[PDB]
């Protein structure tokens, strides 16, 4: 345990971890059932929410979203570039995953989930009673210490995740469709990624606060041959306000629970 407490220690924030072997079931905890804000790594559970509501009626994702007039929120880098003619519901779910695109999370929230309760209710309808979103983009991102709001544990994000890919409430196609766009993102290189060998497949999200230092990312891992998927879930944060988060502390924890999961 001196790795990881070194290198909390050094960060001056808190780091959690849970990491299983879906496999062998090998688990590994560090302050894996406290508290951390989600700040926008629960926009791949919106994506999956998204995602059910089509299994449940399908066509859903290929239905077109309007938003011409909208006041498009800072970081909508699809949403924005799109905004003239629209969106389909699937394009939303995966820019607002593989871009953390804030548009496209609040329109999935005012059209089709109901709000962050939906949100919230969408992962009490998988066993999570951990998971809670408060408020919308970006007042979910304040991350003010001793604040539950916006907020998860470690562990229960692994556990979600994992439920998602492991024939739960999502069946083969949109599981299929729900690791592509986790494959595909593009903010997670220098976190989970950067500590996963050469010719694993990772799928990942992502979340920055912008504050207190807070930023996490949680993975599926696989390490090949159809060998079931390692799971990852990585947040921080700091005690003061403006402090910078750190991806290569995120990185170093990503190292050390491979090792002692794999």
């Amino acid at each position: 345990n001196k790795n990881m407490a070194d290198i909390e220690a050094a960060f001056e924030g808190r780091v959690g971890v849970y990491a299983i072997n879906t496999g062998s079931g090998k688990a590994y905890s560090y302050r894996a059932n406290e508290r951390f804000p989600l700040c926008s790594s629960f926009k791949a559970f919106l994506a999956a929410a998204v995602l059910k509501m089509d299994q449940d009626s399908p066509g859903v994702l290929l239905e077109k979203v309007n938003y011409h007039n909208r006041t498009m929120e800072p970081h909508s880098p699809i949403t924005e570039k799109f905004q003239s003619q629209g969106m389909a519901v699937g394009e939303l779910a995966a820019a607002t995953l593989q871009y953390s695109d804030n548009g496209a999370a609040n329109l999935l929230m005012e059209k089709y989930i109901k709000g962050p309760e939906g949100m919230t209710q969408f992962m009490n309808s998988i066993g999570d009673t951990k998971f809670r979103l408060d408020r919308w983009e970006l007042d979910l991102n304040s991350a003010i210490p001793g604040d539950e709001r916006d907020t998860s544990t470690p562990k229960a994000v692994a556990e979600s995740l994992n439920k998602l890919i492991s024939n739960t409430v999502l069946d083969n196609y949109h599981q299929e469709i729900f690791k592509k766009w986790m494959i595909g993102n593009t903010t997670g290189d220098n976190r989970i990624r950067a500590a996963v060998p050469d010719g694993w497949v990772v799928g990942d999200k992502t979340g920055t606060c912008g504050k207190y230092g807070t930023a996490n990312d949680h993975a599926f891992i696989l390490q090949g041959n159809n060998a079931a998927p390692l799971i990852l879930s990585i947040y921080t944060t700091r005690k003061g306000e403006h402090m910078k988060h750190d991806d290569e502390v995120i990185a170093k924890a990503a190292r050390i629970a491979i090792e002692n999961v794999k």
